[PDB]
């Protein structure tokens, strides 16, 4: 058939997990987590934190990459990408390629990668330890296109994958979560939960 990247939970030697903030559901939020749903729910372009725990610290050349996936097996062997509209935002990022859906932010190590066997999008950035008096590292992605954009998702559920590799590509950990990029996220976090208790 048709391989797939893989979205098992790996904690991995360095007991690698994700963490997000608590945040609420008020209509101004702009990026919220569900524990309920595994699912975050954030706003086209806006900052989504994700943080990186670890029991001991990966060592230097270790990397964090992102890569979306359709959740649905009808749809998973197809690329997750921007589409044609939102390629064409004016921003003041001078890195990211205007297709990738996945970016990351505030961070000039950053690297995109258009995979020539598999096709798929990917964000690289280097692991580094916690900054002084944190417990974690934060990477700060950004979701350049909606859910709802027909010529990209077009409503069609998505996972992150949060990949924590060596400096050669080989798997060191693994998670992932669920996300829904939406103009009001507290609304459907809640709507969705609510769904959920029904
Ligand atoms: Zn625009
Ligand atoms: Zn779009």
């Amino acid at each position: 058939s048709s391989s797939v990247p893989s979205q098992k939970t790996y904690q991995g030697s360095y007991g690698f997990r994700l963490g997000f903030l608590h945040s609420g559901t008020a209509k101004s939020v702009t990026c919220t987590y569900s524990p309920a749903l595994n699912k975050m729910f954030c706003q086209l372009a806006k900052t989504c934190p994700v943080q990186l725990w670890v029991d001991s610290t990966p060592p230097p050349g270790t990397r964090v990459r992102a890569m979306a996936i359709y959740k649905q097996s009808q749809h998973m062997t197809e690329v997750v990408r921007r589409c044609p509209h939102h390629e064409r935002c004016s921003d003041s990022d001078g890195l990211a390629p205007p297709q990738h859906l996945i970016r990351v932010e505030g961070n000039l190590r950053v690297e995109y990668l258009d995979d020539r066997n598999t096709f798929r999008h990917s964000v690289v950035v280097p692991y580094e330890p916690p900054e002084v008096g944190s417990d974690c590292t934060t990477i700060h992605y950004n979701y350049m296109c909606n859910s709802s954009c027909m010529g990209g998702m077009n409503r069609r559920p998505i996972l992150t994958i949060i990949t924590l590799e060596d400096s050669s590509g080989n798997l060191l950990g693994r998670n992932s979560f669920e996300v829904h990029v939406c103009a009001c996220p507290g609304r459907d976090r809640r709507t969705e939960e609510e769904n959920l208790r029904k």
